[PDB]
């Protein structure tokens, strides 16, 4: 199986699967029961933004969403990374939608991972930032139902013509580039991402959510990774 | 009195005073007495790196300072600077030498602030970065014995002609512009600094360190601050 | 006696004193009487975006003005910028209304210069951003009738409470720090800036224009540039 | 057939197909026989530094080659790249020997390009910065005889365990991700790469060069094209 890190927007509360009773974000490390959540205050329609950040002289990842005008909310878990992930990844965006829907629609996404070595005191460094999808947009790898262009953004789970969410959806982009995101010769070792988006349902209730993912490179959508899954893992263990 | 943050780089162990009986870096709240510290291997004669970071989502200073092919030093300490400094200061570096006495020699200086605000998600950002320093460097504040110029290098303390360091020396760079350092109005704050120094010294013992600090915007060297108070405090209270 | 370059926006045609007839952007370089113009279909009361740059290699000062779609203008201007400047200057934004006004509001201002030495082959940077203008500013100096605060915006010409713009007012923003344009011995220099202005005049005839500039350090707005002058120069010379 | 666009520091004189005498560096638009050249003054076994620039506001191509303490040598040439490369490409670094030999030593490598759209007015961006190469580098395809992790540099034509360069290699580097280094509906599109490179003949007779290049996406290096050719191109035309 795949390995992931995750901050996962979850905008419905699967309580069967350790799920808190809200709306929540959550730190996962290798598993979709969250190592840590905080509950989350989901707007219906508006546009948020999600920041997410590591170093490795803390060894925390945390997390921060918020919309304009009202508190955010924050999530953090210690954990090294070192012992986690390999030493090279992808970093991506996923969605799911199951009997249950929303839009997962990304406006915007930045990312900047920096490098210190031991041995030389100088940097190795990547820095994207999208904010603007176009329709053949080369530098990412899209999979599932998420496709790039439509109003400049990226549609991470599958929207009708008219704009209606679809159920039982699931996609994913990832940056085309590997990303050094540890080294045993590093000195210090930090990454942070950015990403806007608009989760809108007609539905009852929002779901299933939106995650910022870290992941061995040649990670794909695991089979049946619709709904509570969002995309990330083959089961809820 | 100037309201002082800094995380000191001490090379001369005052147990007098509250040291730990060995070179060490601290984090300085309000007092030259850290609140905070970890031993740090200082390398006579040998070019270092400092590197000192702040989020207002962990709430957490820290700081990194290594030399090439050895391990690094770390010291960290929860602290809501919202509740400590005033909204705009100035940064700067501090040295000083006392009864012993060492190079205090700036070969390199970097810092970004970010400030996100809550109402609209945009960011206000400043970022420097001087790998240079020329003998009239506008951008730069100098206090006391500090001076420019020589191998493009910032002198903190005296030095003479032939590069022999003196004793009872203070002096301080602080970059020109104010900076904002917290809003209340703001969902992420966040800076980071990194120096690189050559601390050199012919005494039996180096003294007494280096710091970068953060203080009110008209701070200024506090009489009778050489030796163990680092060019920051008044006194050791 | 200043020395100012300068990126005009000149939204009102002053033919006695060399302007084309129509609204134009312009280069100026120690005159109001631009060495370079262009056609600028300027759109009252829409969001426009200013990009100005210039590097020492090909010593070319280039400026595009546009709004979303539409058709950008562009001017540039062959400049040894070494041989006009002081080594050290300030950057700002100015602006001015006359028997005829406008608002001069800016939403957001960025800047970035770079210097790299011909000795060692490193770099010396200094980057700003806003994005948010708040009511105590302290890293802008502000000249004139300039203000911070109203709906996070820099208002560089007088508005009263109810949002209309007043005749004969002059104002200028200049970030607090000096910057280090050029420096003969560094082997590349440049540098970029970029704002967003709102422009409206609610009788549909605007005056006067908005500038980005460069000038000694010490420049104050010269007495009588109100109108035509933009807040840069003390005559039409 | 592949498309490419390239700066050359020739160090080798191939008269016969263009060169003028001496080495040299050029601006090479889908030939090996630069359309601008400049005289060069490679310095044996010194590290140099290379910075390539390039605006859609001037449509300018311009390159500086130097070392420390020396004077440059600059080279530039107007060109519409969204006439000669396609919208994505991928960027990299190529060298070649022949009968005649050199290191062709990088020792680090950064690269930005910015896209601002004409629609929205924001910017997509890309950066990369190598300080450090390593052994097993996942966001570097190698081609040809490139290798990476020895001394933490990129070794892009074969040299033996004693250290010694050898003849007929050729070599290229190109970063892992595509880049968009045009769009038609963009306001302003940029870009610009710096390297430092180590270029030693022990003999003292060079040859044949480095060159940063933009390609399509799925270039390879051509049959043949050590020696003279850079590892660029397919024949002398
Ligand atoms: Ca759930
Ligand atoms: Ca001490
Ligand atoms: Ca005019
Ligand atoms: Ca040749
Ligand atoms: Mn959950
Ligand atoms: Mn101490
Ligand atoms: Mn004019
Ligand atoms: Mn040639």
């Amino acid at each position: 199986a795949d390995t992931i890190v995750a901050v996962e927007l979850d905008t419905y509360p699967n309580t069967d699967i350790g799920d808190p009773s809200y709306p929540h974000i959550g730190i996962d490390i290798k598993s979709v029961r969250s190592k840590k959540t905080a509950k989350w205050n989901m707007q219906n329609g508006k546009v948020g933004t999600a920041h997410i950040i590591y170093n490795s002289v803390d060894k925390r990842l945390s997390a921060v969403v918020s919309y304009p005008n009202a508190d955010s909310a924050t999530v953090s878990y210690d954990v090294d990374l070192d012992n986690v992930l390999p030493e090279w990844v992808r970093v991506g965006l996923s969605a799911s939608t199951g009997l249950y829907k929303e839009t997962n629609t990304i406006l915007s996404w930045s990312f900047t991972s920096k490098l210190k070595s031991n041995s030389t005191h100088e940097t190795n460094a990547l820095h994207f930032m999208f904010n603007q999808f176009s329709k053949d947009q080369k530098d990412l790898i899209l999979q599932g139902d998420a496709t790039t262009g439509t109003d400049g953004n990226l549609e991470l789970t599958r929207v009708s013509s008219n704009g209606s969410p679809q159920g039982s959806s699931v996609g994913r982009a990832l940056f085309y580039a590997p990303v050094h995101i540890w080294e045993s010769s590093a000195v210090v070792a930090s990454f942070e991402a950015t990403f806007t988006f608009l989760i809108k349902s007609p539905d009852s209730h929002p779901a299933d959510g939106i995650a910022f993912f870290i992941s061995n490179i040649d990670s794909s959508i695991p089979s049946g990774s619709t709904g509570r899954l969002l995309g990330l893992f083959p089961d809820a263990n």
